[PDB]
């Protein structure tokens, strides 16, 4: 078995193999990267996303979100409280004052250990899940607003036409920007690409231990496992490393640098912060093995984690018996 140790796997791909995107993500599997639940992927060095960052500075921000902590600082959940629209230019000057910035530090690790001291005692504001890109029409490889969509992938192994679209969504960040532990929706994989600026830093719990994380977050977050028995769909609970070590839960931690892909792999539970003013983009991706990881997904049906369209078909067709009350969560 590859990768039994189910670590976090960095690939270099050539020119030549940076050409078949389903290929090279199937040969990272050859090679066990999807146990760890992550990969890195460092792109040739031919390969460009774009030729320039000068002009996105009159991007929307339609509803930035204020990201307030409740609890204590290894163990806390946040809420979206939404702000006025502001352009990129705008945000990147808010992420940059004093309020706002990365304060000083010696290296990843000492901001690390900031992070979780504390992230808690302040509000950061991120500008997520816009819908738009920002590859260059022109770049062939990668470019992660032309990949195969997922519904075609459903096609293709199941007979099934379904409705639906797939595209793919920025997120600009700044310091303590926070991502919550979770999977993708229906555990499909996903890819994110760090356009610009400061590092992301990610936490990932191997796909075959993911209960072990469910089980500890029902322990640590008592009123919300009552409330819905698949919470974490929710997107809003945040637990240190320190608390999983002290809890015996497997997992990683890699630090994401601008010019890098991370792939994150179905039902790998994740969890991130940024480390100052940046742009990442990401979507999601099925592959033929995804199938019987959405035949198996749970599913929120308490109304909180409210989801795209395109959702709908997966739920129909993989998961006829759950859908009419997943359904009713949605309305
Ligand atoms: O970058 C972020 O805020 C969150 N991204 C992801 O969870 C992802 O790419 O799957
Ligand atoms: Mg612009
Ligand atoms: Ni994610
Ligand atoms: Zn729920």
């Amino acid at each position: 078995a590859q990768n039994p140790n189910c670590n976090i796997m960095i690939f270099h791909p050539t020119k030549e193999e940076f050409n078949d995107f389903d290929k090279y993500i199937a040969y990272m599997e050859s090679q066990g990267a999807h146990r760890a639940g992550l990969a890195k992927i460092i792109p040739p060095k031919e390969w460009k996303a774009r030729e320039t960052y000068d002009n996105i500075s009159e991007i929307l921000i339609a509803t930035p979100l204020q990201q307030v902590a409740s609890g204590r600082a290894g163990v806390f959940t946040q809420y979206h409280k939404k702000k006025k629209a502001m352009t990129v230019g705008e945000y990147r000057h808010l992420a940059n004052s004093k309020k706002y910035q990365t304060p000083p530090h010696q290296n990843f690790e000492d901001l690390e250990r900031k992070y979780w001291k504390n992230r808690i005692y302040n509000s950061p504001i991120y500008g997520a899940d816009i819908s738009g890109s920002l590859f260059d029409e022109n770049t062939k490889q990668w470019n992660l607003g032309h990949l195969g969509t997922i519904q075609d992938l459903l096609e293709k192994e199941c007979g099934v036409v379904i409705e639906g679209v797939n595209t793919p969504y920025l997120y600009f960040g700044m310091w303590k920007t926070t991502f919550a532990w979770h999977t993708e929706d229906m555990d499909l994989y996903s890819i994110n690409y760090l356009h610009l600026g400061e590092p992301k830093t990610w936490y990932v719990v191997p796909p075959e231990h993911g209960q072990r994380l469910e089980r500890l977050a029902r322990e640590l977050f008592p009123g919300s496992s009552r409330g819905c028995g698949a919470f974490l769909r929710h997107k809003v609970a945040l637990i240190s490393p320190t608390v999983l070590k002290e809890n015996g839960i497997p997992f990683n931690r890699i630090t994401q640098e601008a010019g890098e892909f991370m792939v994150t792999f179905p039902y790998g539970y994740h969890a991130g912060f940024n480390h100052g003013f940046n742009c990442a983009e990401a979507i999601n991706f099925a592959t033929p093995r995804w199938i019987d990881y959405g035949k198996m997904a749970s599913q929120c049906s308490c109304g909180e984690a409210r989801v795209t369209f395109s959702m709908d078909a997966f739920v129909r067709i993989l998961q006829p018996e759950r859908y009419d009350l997943w359904k009713r969560g949605q309305d």
